């Protein structure tokens, strides 16, 4: 399969449980793990990074992996997770003229890598009015462009990081900007933000790598304990609200040259009157780091911009 053409063990330098880095217990589990799924006729997603993925979240747990194995097979089918990408595609045109509509107000961009490999996401969400959201798109729409980029994700962003890094990137480094929020607008919201928090801890397990959280308002970190219910407690240890000092906390994190100037660093779009909304910037871009599965699709259409 894919998985064959990009690296499947993590860097000497991961945390614990990660392919290539297991105890002899782990190897162990591992291994009834998946001869488990195998006996329950499942023969997809079997590969050493997701079954460890379900693993770690449940701290080698075999049955609780296991449950949470078999319910995220059937929520994939349930949902239309295996097909979104080729939806997607099918109704390209149309799909990308809604999206567009949602940019400029919502950032939602890719933009390089992590020091350690990592795809770099950022989001926006200062310039969000909810009215003027509500009327080009709905919360459920909004779950669904999130499930898709899980799957873009896991489909061309890792493949094309690992082939870079020489070595098996799973997760993400996420930079949200709250600058300009309002705390009742974010309570209002609470709902969705549950149902976003549900579908990627329960579906998408082991995927988060750092999360920062910048220019919140001076309230945010107290507002915050509103979510955490929402978030395990691996999770949260993995979320970091900033504050003035932030841009050098970011370059901890980021090489300087990948972070835009406006969060710290020196980066730079090819063509400056270029926006960053609608940018996807990063390895999967790289003609030596995309492999059989072909390059992602450009999801803001013409408007893309990929250098
Ligand atoms: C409607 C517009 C508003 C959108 C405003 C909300 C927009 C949503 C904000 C950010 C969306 C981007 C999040 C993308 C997440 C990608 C990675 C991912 O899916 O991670 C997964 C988890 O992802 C999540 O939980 C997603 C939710 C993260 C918290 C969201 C924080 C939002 C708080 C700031 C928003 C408030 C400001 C709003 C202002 C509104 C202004 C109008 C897996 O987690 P991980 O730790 O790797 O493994 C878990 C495992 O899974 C569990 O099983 C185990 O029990 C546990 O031990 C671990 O093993």
């Amino acid at each position: 399969s894919i998985l064959d053409t990009y690296p499947q063990i993590c860097s000497p330098n991961a945390l614990p449980g990660t392919p290539g880095n297991l105890t002899k217990e782990q190897e162990e589990a591992l291994l009834q793990f998946r001869s488990i799924l195998l006996e329950k006729n499942y023969k997809e997603r079997l590969d050493d990074s997701t079954l460890l993925r379900f693993l770690r979240a449940r701290k080698f747990d075999i049955n609780a992996s296991v449950e949470m194995f078999v319910e995220t097979e059937r929520w994939r089918e349930e949902y239309g997770a295996n097909t979104i990408i080729e939806d997607y595609e099918n109704n390209k045109e149309a799909e990308d003229k809604e999206r567009i509509k949602l940019a400029k107000m919502y950032p939602q961009y890719y933009h390089h890598v992590d020091k350690d490999g990592r795809p770099l996401y950022f989001e926006e969400l200062g310039g969000i009015n909810l009215k003027k959201m509500y009327k080009i798109t709905t919360e459920k729409q909004m779950l669904r462009n999130l499930v898709k980029e899980y799957e873009l994700f896991a489909t061309y962003r890792v493949p094309a990081c690992s082939r870079r890094a020489g070595y098996l990137i799973e997760t993400i480094c996420i930079v949200l900007d709250l600058k300009g929020i309002s705390l009742s607008n974010a309570y209002h919201v609470l709902s969705y933000i549950k149902d976003v928090a549900d579908i990627s801890q329960n579906y998408y397990p082991e995927r988060m790598g750092k999360f920062y959280i910048i220019h919140s308002p001076f309230g945010f970190s107290t507002m915050f304990k509103m979510v955490k219910p929402f978030l395990d407690p691996v999770t949260v240890s993995k979320i970091f609200i900033l504050g003035s000092s932030y841009k050098k906390e970011l370059l901890k994190q980021i090489p300087i040259e990948n972070l835009p100037v406006k969060y710290g660093g020196t980066s730079v779009l090819h063509n400056p009157n270029d926006k960053f909304y609608y940018s996807d910037i990063g390895p999967w871009r790289d003609p030596r780091y995309i492999g059989p599965e072909g390059e992602i699709p450009n999801i803001f259409g013409k408007f893309t911009v990929t250098s």
